[PDB]
This record gives C-alpha cells, structure tokens and sequence, in this order.
C-alpha cells in the first residue's frame, strides 16, 4: 500500500571514517525500492561514472538475494550532470533509440529492475523549450520499449520513474504532467532544497506548510503546496512519491541575536567533517552539532526543527518532522516516500543514539511497512 524508495549515492564511498557508505551498509529490509545515484551518458548511451561502479552494482543488486520483494532502479543524470547530454539525446528519434537500447541492455546485464530519470531539468539550465515535450516522447518511447522487451524475454517489465522539480517555474517549463503520468510508474517529487543560503535569510529545507509570513511565490515553497500542485495538475495521487531529505541546510547568521525563521544570513554554513558539503549537513552531522550544545528550535507552523549556535543556523528534519510528514502523506493518499539519501541518515546508529537509520526507520514504521517480508 505504501512505497519507501531510498537513494544511494556512489560518491558516499569516498567519505572519511564512519561516513564511508557502501552498498553492503544498506539494510535490505529497510526500503521497498532502492535507487542508485547515478549513471551518466556517453555518445547517447548510458554508462558508468565511477571506476568501481560495476562492483558496486553487484553488491547493490545482490541485496535482492536477501529480500525477494526489494526492487532496485538505476538513476541517470542528477544536478551535476546538467542538461546538455539529455538535450542532444532527445533531439532525434535515432539518438533516443540508441539510448533506450543501451538502457535495456545495461539494466538487464547488471540486474536493475528499472531506470529513474533525474534530468534537472527539461526546459531549464540551458535545456531549450522543446525538451519539455521531448522528455515526454522519451519517457513514452522508453515505457513502450520496456513493454515490448518484457514480452519477448517473458519477464516482468523494467520500470521507468522520474525525479521531478518542486519549484513551480521549473515544473511549468519542464513537464507534460498528465501525459508523463500515464507512462511513468512513479513520480519522485524533490520536495526539499526549498530554502537555503542562496536566499539571504534562514528558512527550512523541507517545511510541510507555509510560514504565516510567506507571501507571493514564497508561499509555494513547502511540501503541501508542491504535492497538491502535482496532484491538481494531473498526476494521480497513487503515483506521486513525496521526497524526504535526511540532511539539512545551514547558514551563516548576519547577527547571532536574530535566530528566527526569516533571519538575515551572510552565506552558506560550513561543510561538515564527513560529507564535506558547503551549506549542507547530514542528519548524523547535525546530531554532533546538537551534542555540541546548539539551541534546539521548532518551527511550529511548518512542523520542522531548526538549530543554532554562535553565528551558524541549520533547518533540517528529525524523527518528529518525518513522522508528521508521513501521517500527512497517508491522509492525502500519496503513494509513498522517497528519501535522499540513505547514506546521510544515521546509518551506524552512533551519532544520534536513536538506533540504526533513525529517520528512514520512522518512515518504515509510519507507512506500515514494519511487517513487510524480508526473505530470499
Ligand atoms: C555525480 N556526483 C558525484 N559527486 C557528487 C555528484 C553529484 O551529482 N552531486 C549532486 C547531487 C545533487 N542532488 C541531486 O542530484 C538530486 N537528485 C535527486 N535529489 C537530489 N539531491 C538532494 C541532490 O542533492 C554531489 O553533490 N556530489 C558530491
Ligand atoms: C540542487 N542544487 C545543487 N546545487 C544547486 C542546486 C540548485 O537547485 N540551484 C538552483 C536553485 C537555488 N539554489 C539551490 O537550490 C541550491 N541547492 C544547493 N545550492 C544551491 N544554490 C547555490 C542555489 O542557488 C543551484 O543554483 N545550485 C548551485
């Protein structure tokens, strides 16, 4: 009745010490679907991007030896990849055919159950206005190629899903919603990075509701507005998967006296010692900041925590907020949750003392998957 899809990222293997995350570190009972971020593209054909991806594929797909019900997908693209290869590949029926062929081959060789398109985004970041409809032709042709292939080798069809924008403007220039909804098996809405230091004020990574002071287009940046937009504009509730972040965005406060939602900021907060990402802390990095005596806040209107100390402020998600969001999603009848990323939750259990994978476990309990079988 509910999916729990988890993203695994192939650069987490380079994090130091307790931060290193390999496919073997994934509990196979935890998620219903796991997505491998990312593959790339070369001459219109899907391709690996790390030296050891073939080894990681085997260990990632091998997790299906422990849980017969687990499905895995391979994600192509992502933010860093940009749009240029996608624009050239969709531009002709030949380029699309070359790609779709390379994908059926790749997925079957390395034993994935499907592809997740993570083009960020058709029609933006240099992608021309025609990519919006060409992304639809690609997805339809891919779905249809999957269908034919399932019939001429007699196995279950490969799956096609897509990670899709949460920003209204990116949505408008990127997606034929009703038409894409027919062909995609799931729609993973990136309901996070809704605020960050690029705005010049503090704000939440993934608030559920708007802030009472949010006006104009700032009223759109919350999970409620975003999911209802996708649903009202043609996507069936059951195909729509709400994105949950296991990390938060941090900021430098302009004045360490103003620590509220909306306080002015002078830039990204500092990289953490594990993920090393400017402006972002993994959930487990944030638990260190809390044990460092940071003041804990609760944004009550938006139902999400925040925290601060000296001139550093972070808005993020915890067990309380994941659970609230998860009851909310059940009530609104969405199909499930997607989590970026399994390697950013407290996977060793040692940073937060909330057990192993505290964030994702909350979602597992709340979406009633606690009883889901985990057998070969
Ligand atoms: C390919 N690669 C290698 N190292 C990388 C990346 C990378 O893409 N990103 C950007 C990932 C940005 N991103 C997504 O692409 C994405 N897609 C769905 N959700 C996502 N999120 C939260 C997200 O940060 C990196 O940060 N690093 C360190
Ligand atoms: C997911 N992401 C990763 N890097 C990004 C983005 C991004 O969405 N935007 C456009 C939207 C506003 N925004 C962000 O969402 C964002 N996320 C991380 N860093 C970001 N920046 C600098 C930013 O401007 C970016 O410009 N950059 C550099």
């Amino acid at each position: 009745a509910y999916q729990l899809t988890c993203y695994f990222t192939n650069w987490a293997q380079y994090r130091p010490g307790l931060g290193r995350f390999m496919p073997d570190d994934i509990n196979p009972c935890l998620c219903t679907h796991l997505i491998y971020a990312f593959a790339g593209m070369q001459n219109n054909e899907i391709t690996t991007i790390e030296w050891n991806d073939v080894t990681l594929y085997q260990a990632f797909n091998g997790l299906k030896n422990k849980n017969s019900q687990l499905k895995t997908l391979l994600a192509i693209g992502g933010w860093n990849f940009g749009t240029a290869p996608f624009t050239a590949m969709v531009s002709t029926p030949e380029n699309r055919q070359t790609f779709i062929t390379s994908v059926i081959k790749f997925l079957r060789q390395y034993e994935f159950d499907g592809l997740d398109f993570d083009w960020e985004y058709p029609g933006s970041r240099g992608s021309p206005p025609q990519d919006k409809h060409l992304f639809t032709v690609l997805v339809q042709e891919m779905r249809e190629a999957f269908e034919q292939e399932a019939k001429q080798i007699n196995k279950p069809r490969l799956m096609v899903t897509a990670a899709v924008a949460a920003g209204i403007s990116n949505i408008q220039s990127g997606y034929e919603i009703p038409q894409l909804s027919q062909y995609l098996d799931y729609i993973h809405v990136m309901t996070y990075d809704l605020h960050g230091s690029w705005e010049g004020y503090t704000g939440e990574n993934s608030p559920l509701y708007k802030y009472p002071t949010d006006t104009g287009s700032n009223a759109y940046l919350n999970v409620d507005y975003v999911m209802n937009y996708w649903k009202d504009n043609g996507a069936p509730a059951e195909k729509l998967i709400v994105g949950f972040p296991t990390y938060g965005h941090n900021f430098i406060l302009s004045n360490p006296s103003n620590t509220g939602i909306g306080a002015p900021t002078s830039g990204a907060g500092p990289a953490g010692p594990y993920a090393k990402e400017s402006g972002i802390w993994a959930y487990y990095e944030i638990c260190t900041f809390l044990k460092n005596g940071a003041t804990q806040g609760w944004d009550a209107p938006q139902e999400v925590p925040y925290a601060y100390q000296g001139n550093v402020w972070v808005g993020y998600d915890n067990i309380k907020s994941f659970d609230i969001k998860a009851q909310w999603l059940k009530h609104n009848k969405f199909g499930g949750a997607m989590v970026w990323a399994i390697d950013l939750d407290d996977f060793t259990g040692t940073f937060c003392n909330q057990g192993k994978f505290p964030l994702i476990s909350t979602l597992k309990k709340a979406l009633g998957l606690q009883s889901a079988s985990c057998t070969a």
